C-alpha cells in the first residue's frame, strides 16, 4: 500500500498519450477525495469527489492560480461507492485531461494551465486506502 497524502512526481510535466492510473479502496464513511495536478504552486486539474455536499454526492473540478480558485466545473455522474475499490485513469490529450473511472468515460477538464510540461506534480488525497499510483505512455 501507498501512504495518503501520495506526491507522484511528473517528471518534466505531462504530454498528451500519458495514461496515469490510481488505484485503490475508497474507505467506508468517506467525505472527500481529490487529485492534485500541480504546476509549482498552481493547481492545473483538481478532480474532487465529494461524498457529502448538501447530502449529495459531486465532482468538483477546478484550476487554481496564484492561490485563486477558479471557476468550478460539476458533474452529475458519482461513480464512487463508499468502501469500494476503484480505478481512476487519467488519460492526457491535446486539448483535456479524460478521466475514466472503473473502465467507463467520466468527464473531459480542457486545460486552463497550458504549459503542460511544466504539471509535474500528482498529488493523492483524500478518504482513501491507494493501493497503487503510476503512468505509462499508451
Ligand atoms: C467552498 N469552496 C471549496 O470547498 C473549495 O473548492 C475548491 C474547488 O473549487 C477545492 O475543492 C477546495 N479544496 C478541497 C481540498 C481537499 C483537500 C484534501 F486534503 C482532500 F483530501 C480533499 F479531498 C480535498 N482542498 N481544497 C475547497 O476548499 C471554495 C470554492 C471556490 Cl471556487 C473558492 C473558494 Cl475561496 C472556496
Amino acid at each position: 500500500p501507498l501512504i495518503v497524502p501520495y506526491n507522484l512526481p511528473l517528471p518534466g510535466g505531462v504530454v498528451p498519450r500519458m495514461l496515469i492510473t490510481i488505484l485503490g479502496t475508497v474507505k467506508p464513511n468517506a467525505n472527500r477525495i481529490a487529485l492534485d495536478f500541480q504546476r509549482g504552486n498552481d493547481v492545473a486539474f483538481h478532480f474532487n469527489p465529494r461524498f457529502n455536499e448538501n447530502n449529495r454526492r459531486v465532482i468538483v473540478c477546478n484550476t487554481k492560480l496564484d492561490n485563486n480558485w477558479g471557476r468550478e466545473e460539476r458533474q452529475s455522474v458519482f461513480p464512487f461507492e463508499s468502501g469500494k475499490p476503484f480505478k481512476i485513469q487519467v488519460l492526457v490529450e491535446p486539448d483535456h485531461f479524460k478521466v475514466a473511472v472503473n473502465d467507463a468515460h467520466l468527464l473531459q477538464y480542457n486545460h486552463r494551465v497550458k504549459k503542460l510540461n511544466e504539471i509535474s506534480k500528482l498529488g493523492i488525497s483524500g478518504d482513501i486506502d491507494l493501493t497503487s499510483a503510476s503512468y505509462t505512455m499508451i
